[PDB]
């Protein structure tokens, strides 16, 4: 029998629309809802059963911490239940690498969470969400898919959570893993997996959501030329328990943001040196302040970094977490 | 007869030494001097008559706009001469692709001006530095280089300062354009030129260096979800005249975000928004607040936008060069 | 007023079509007139004035050089016109390199042409086609595209046709130029043009096929380990004038290779050593028999092998060819 | 205490040699010895004991089924013993895929089987092979890399050998997988596992090479427009068993390509359609002759074929292997 998939929705380009088919900017996200695109695509119905759920409506640049929350709360109800196989949760693609990672570190089931997004409003000419929405149900109901961390399908690919990012302002193919690849793709409606990764989620990670109703307060500054120390005093006074700094090169400190970390450092303030490259492992350096982020992008790194210190704040435990997580 | 170049020294990994061979990390970068590397690579000597100028040795992280636009103008200077050729330059590689596009827009000359840096130190087993320096000075040498604005030569590619940026935050191989490609490579000795870029720069740039001081100041934000809005209270408050909003996708921003640039814009700062993401085009949307800065990442939008500010304020002007620079 | 484009057909699988809508494999190419597709895009009739014509429906793998050399003189009568501003060509994917470089070598005119494809059938979810061709009309009927050679565009990038090539079998991103980067890029109905190739074509090309009737005969052999010496033996005896060895690294040969082509060679067949990696430049080797491809793929130098054998057979002039074209 | 492995060389560019430091090209492959290799890099003896043997000293080009048949002999020999914890193999990159691939599928220990190469000669100003072999060494003896299948270490990063593949005729970073990325990276001497290969591989492989003294005749024939059928023939007239077809797009063939394979199998040949793109699925289509190859590109595929054959030549059992190793 055809296998149990809800499909969440909660805004995003793939539910957008524009006045035209040729409007593919300045459109308005979050402006459908989940029936109307589940009815865009009838075939889905062949290949599972499905029920729409809108959980919300809006652009994914305005998804805070506190939705993300609930919205992992609400898919551990629902996968605990025995009359739902997977989840499919339609997103926005700005901040998806972002939900998603939340999600692979606090949702605690085996059955497949897959995230699909949309580059192209669902009114354009040529518009990617049909297919998109497709080959996530698709994926979603394979039994295959279990185990295997949150995804993000989009493009003919299945990215983890742990690695996919939005690699290009504007593009169909924006969403990649450089140095980590995709965990399979979806050709000719057969799905070929390819890789597993070598980290730890879902079922056997150590963060619960069940219980919290707040996120520890995690800001991200910039490392540039002549990047000003101003900006850590002000988050540091704004009562930030943590800092993911997007360094030059491989975490590298001026001594202006040297001096910002020390103050944060001495006023309690976690700090976590990442990249602003793009990709990479920030190494381990004793000479510098902070911890580091492994191969974790800024975007990644805030998320993991606001879970840990729902956990500790023990700078070696924390440390351990980047590596593993 | 052989070119005449200069090769002035700033500093960087590619001066850099740790206590052994096989250490490639934690290692003191601007070390050595320019006469150390020269000697290191005597080969150099049979392609050029060249002369080694100390201007400075650090770390590129601490490289800021007053070193910058002094090296500007020694530059300026040295082109100006008959006896001088091209003019290749050993920076770190942390930002040096600020530096690279700072001179791509200021040295009034078609002579070769060529970026070198390395991404192990001079001391490690297989340091990419020498070969990197013998490239270097290969393509400040040729003829044919001249008239293709600043370069940045690295692990057999050339690319121009426009475009190129490191990618990786500690791969030899981390110096891309994903979507423009290199200017050439060089392969066997030999130059293979495959590019020209279709944007202004050097010869054809409004940008006069030439009689200035300091430079105008410019920050940079990230986008993220739960962004704050009190940064751009703080940078407000602390005299930037403008700033970089390195934004969710396609420059979004949050509510949060959208009131710090209103407040931003209503007290005469300059609001440019480009994208966190790494690569692609930021259109323009009238339905947003600020300028939009074309393919220029954050980094390069923030030296072109400090330029910029010293020659106009008028929004629809600098608008014109984020997409002709 | 709007530019006059004629919309030149030869089939492919933006002109395809499968039982279903979910079906992205295993359709029928070519089965589409021109009109149909140019009717499914109503829009397109805003951006110039199109006329559409029917030069073949055929699927991509099965067009030859006979098919090429006519279509290549079909498009330099009608640039030829004063009521034709330009050309765009619906082609097949998998060989549209081939022909989109012969005509890159061969049309004597500055005036865009431009070869439009796409990966999936035009009765498919989420089809390519129809933006792909909006996007083609747009570039080909916009002044800013003359003389930068022939371009294909497709998944919103211009790619030039001597560097773009199709790199996966079967995903929407599949056209790459991995170190040449696109030409530009089409996002949100402006064009982004940021580079132009530095390789001679078009109207500084000396190759003519006005007179031409039939072209030489070139082949394509395969370079790993164990590769057969008889394979040699047997395309001599067929009569080619060239043999285009898709070698192991840098166009490397085994003995059983080299003993081939010398045959190969003592029999008046010219020999282009090139690369199966799929980039990169093959250097020269005087310990070597052959010339060697410059950063032309098998499939490209086979084309312009042909094209020079229509001029010469001097080894020292073709070898120039391949390094200027 | 310090890991027991053996680094058996074959000879390769690691180990060869030019008249100056400046010759990357023209030199000679498979000159220097085993010992003469481990003493450039003395550091390799705190990480590991090392015992260096010679099994051969060619340029890769030259490698054939006869010898890494017994290659795969030798290491399942020293694998066998207790005082081995891991193995080395020096190689040359030209057809490094092809015997690390046959390996992947033939050694029967989970110990690690690590392929190193170079793309630099071992005389060279910047060498890669000291720094590469230096790296394999470690992955070789680190514990956490048992398990994982044969892997290629170069450039600071870890390939499967199923996936990895070198993708530019000449560059440092040549070695990628587009879609599969790495298993690992080594960043400051510490290793960073990312993706575990979701394949069948060594001890879970049907394959045994223990027996054989000969592996069937499988040649490559490529696809291309205007491509021959005479090439069909000839490599029949020749006893091959198998043919890989190195396709246009997805396995595409012309008519005379099917008019060749169709005659191929009356004659009891085996077809596998593979394809020339680089990257991507070959997927199924009964509307065309042959097998499809999966992922694997054209020398991964004549290599599993050559085995699959050393054990059944029945195509469903054959099209079983392809799209589970």
């Amino acid at each position: 029998k055809l296998p149990n998939i809800v499909i969440l929705a909660t805004g995003g380009t793939i539910a957008g629309s524009a006045a035209t088919g040729t409007q593919t900017t300045g459109y308005k996200a979050g402006a459908l809802g989940v029936d109307t695109l589940i009815n865009a695509v009838p075939e889905v119905k062949k290949l599972a059963n499905v029920k729409g759920e809108q959980f919300s409506n809006m652009a994914s640049e305005n998804m805070t911490g506190d939705v993300v929350l609930k919205l992992s709360q609400r898919v551990n109800e629902l996968l605990a239940r025995d009359d739902v196989d997977g989840v499919v949760i339609t997103h926005g693609t700005d901040t998806v690498e972002e939900s998603a990672y939340f999600l692979h570190l606090t949702v605690k089931s085996d059955k497949p969470v897959v995230f699909v997004a949309a580059m192209r409003p669902a009114t354009a000419i040529s518009a990617d969400g049909p297919m998109n929405l497709l080959e996530a149900v698709r994926v979603a109901g394979d039994k295959q898919s279990r185990g295997r961390g949150v995804m993000v399908v989009i493009n003919d690919r299945i990215g983890s959570a742990r690695y996919i990012t939005k690699t290009n302002a504007s593009t169909l193919d924006t969403f990649r893993a450089n140095e980590e690849g995709y965990l399979g793709v979806i050709i000719g409606n057969r799905i070929y997996y390819q890789n597993r990764i070598d980290k730890l989620h879902t079922t056997r990670s150590v963060f619960d959501v069940r219980g919290l109703t707040s996120l520890p307060k995690v800001d991200i500054l910039y490392g540039y030329q002549d990047d000003p120390e101003y900006l850590y005093d002000a988050a540091i006074q704004h009562g930030v328990k943590g800092i993911v700094y997007a360094g030059m090169g491989a975490g590298s400190v001026s001594v202006r943001g040297i001096a910002g970390m020390r103050k944060a450092l001495e006023k309690g303030v976690v700090v976590m040196r990442s990249t602003r490259t793009g990709n990479g492992i920030v190494p381990p350096d004793e000479e510098l302040p902070g911890l580091v982020s492994d191969s974790l992008n800024p975007a990644h790194a805030r998320i993991l970094l606001m879970l840990a210190l729902t956990r500790t704040s023990d700078p070696k435990v924390i440390q351990e977490y980047f590596h593993t997580y």
